[PDB]
């Protein structure tokens, strides 16, 4: 059982000069906002049609005045959107903003740089893009989000975001807890500030990542859950501009780890805590069978109560899963298999990816389609006042082989999109890349990716 973070201490958030902790958000507490799942708007047989709106709309988060705030098909955040592997999907994208915006599926599998969602792929106000794609990867907690250069801060801080659910054959025959809403909870993490009960990005900006004083969970304050059933499944996302998450019941209880960012890991992993770098998913599982009718279990991070578990009439029930949980395919790694340097330095204004900005029409790499590549990714900050820099690339999921030639953290021997890169730490991933077109890998601390610590690589034959 895991008992510690797994990231380096020395580096963690709450180490910085104008680090601000989170405070307890007026008003009473509310139930967990679960977002209803996205209609199609149409199903030909195998072939699913969606339409995805960002619009501007009103949500009662504070008591008193309703916030301001953006959405995708409402006010805030947006539905779930499930996919489904085999499946094909034709998704209109529709701008209702007064400002341009794009679409990027964090870790799904698609063409580049304009099926993607990259900043290549603007929808203007009043604008109209059609995609279609077909999902071929295992089933995994994925999310949307704006991307466009450099306005994607701003953006996800005015409330754009969705949780997207990939499903598959094999996840379905596992029988886990499915009731949504009663069983089955999207946990999308943030941190806002309210001024006049307001968003104000320009008022709060950091260029070393924007914080928030108040906990937003799924777009609401001060959450509640009712636990029903005693086994619950929570689909944890870091959807904060910088903050980082080290979350633990107060009484540190048990829960199992069942799913990273690109799917089910082979094995199932038991622990008391986890932290989140940004844009990490954590897939677990938490049986409350354990305390009595009319307890209440709070969920933190760090010393802050986050979520509050009231347990109601549950029944007892053993939580037992399989071993193996879900069979991962090995990337086949030879002695004449290219290697791909990559070094993240810097912070604040001075945060650099191999020394350089990015540029829209610079291609920092090019690498090969359906040929595996290893990757040496370098965070180069002091360990002395360094910074965990949450590294990702578009259009795949990679596997690790190591965290500076040393063995991988035990949640890490699955599928990932995003890490985090300890300072003075190189971590080595192996990726085969299956779409042609541009892709971009970068930092995913919002202002840092503003600021330009981004790059772009060709994927050719
Ligand atoms: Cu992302
Ligand atoms: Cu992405
Ligand atoms: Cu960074
Ligand atoms: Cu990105």
């Amino acid at each position: 059982m895991i008992t510690k973070y797994l990231y380096d201490e020395n580096a963690y958030d709450y180490h910085d000069g104008g680090y601000r902790p989170l405070k307890k958000a007026p008003g009473e507490e509310h139930p967990l906002n679960v977002p209803a799942f996205l209609k199609p708007d149409r199903i030909e047989g195998n072939e699913i049609y969606y339409t995805v709106t960002a619009q501007a709309g009103e949500t009662k988060i504070l008591p008193g005045k309703p916030t301001h705030t953006w959405g995708y098909n409402g006010s805030i955040l947006g539905p779930a959107i499930q996919f489904e592997t085999g499946k094909t999907y034709h998704v209109t994208l529709k701008n209702e903003l007064d400002e341009v915006t794009t679409f990027h599926w964090h870790g799904l599998n698609i063409v580049g740089p304009y099926e993607d969602g990259g900043p290549h792929a603007p929808v203007y106000p009043h604008g109209e893009r059609k995609i279609t794609f077909t999902v071929d990867q295992p089933a995994a907690n994925i999310w949307l989000h704006p991307h466009p250069c450099p306005e994607t801060a701003r953006q996800v801080w005015n409330g754009l975001a969705a949780p997207v659910i990939i499903t598959d054959g094999h996840e379905q025959s596992l029988k886990l807890p499915r009731r949504w809403g009663v069983n089955d909870f999207p946990v999308v993490l943030q941190d806002r500030s309210y001024h006049d009960n307001q968003l104000d990005y320009k008022a709060d900006y950091d260029v070393d990542g924007t914080l928030g004083d108040y906990a937003l969970v799924n777009g609401t304050v001060n959450p509640v859950v009712n636990v029903t059933k005693p086994i619950i499944r929570l689909r944890f996302l870091n959807g904060s501009n910088r903050r980082e998450w080290r979350l633990h019941f107060a009484d540190y209880h048990p829960f199992t780890q069942i799913g990273s960012d690109g799917g089910l890991l082979p094995e199932a992993v038991e622990m008391d805590r986890i932290m989140l770098t940004c844009a990490e998913r954590a897939d677990v599982l938490v049986n409350f069978s354990d305390y009595q009718p009319g307890q209440e279990v709070i969920l933190q991070t760090d010393d802050f109560n986050l979520i509050k578990f009231k347990i109601g009439d549950i029944k007892k029930e053993n939580m037992l899963l399989p071993s193996p949980l879900a069979e991962i395919p090995a990337l086949s790694v030879d002695e004449n298999t290219p290697v791909f340097k990559t070094v993240m330095s810097g912070m604040d204004d001075q945060v650099r990816l191999d020394g350089k900005l990015f540029d829209m029409q610079r291609i920092d790499t090019r690498q090969q389609v359906d040929q595996t590549q290893i990757w040496e990714v370098s965070n180069t900050n002091d360990m002395e006042g360094g910074m965990i820099h949450p590294f990702h690339i578009h259009g795949c999921q990679f596997q690790l082989i190591d965290r500076n030639g040393h063995a991988v953290n035990p949640n890490e021997h699955g599928w990932k999109d995003t890490i985090g890169v300890n300072p003075n730490e190189t971590v080595r991933i192996r990726v085969k890349f299956t779409k042609l077109g541009i892709f971009m890998y970068h930092c995913h601390i919002l202002e840092h990716e503003d600021t330009g610590m981004m790059a772009q690589i060709e994927i050719f034959d």
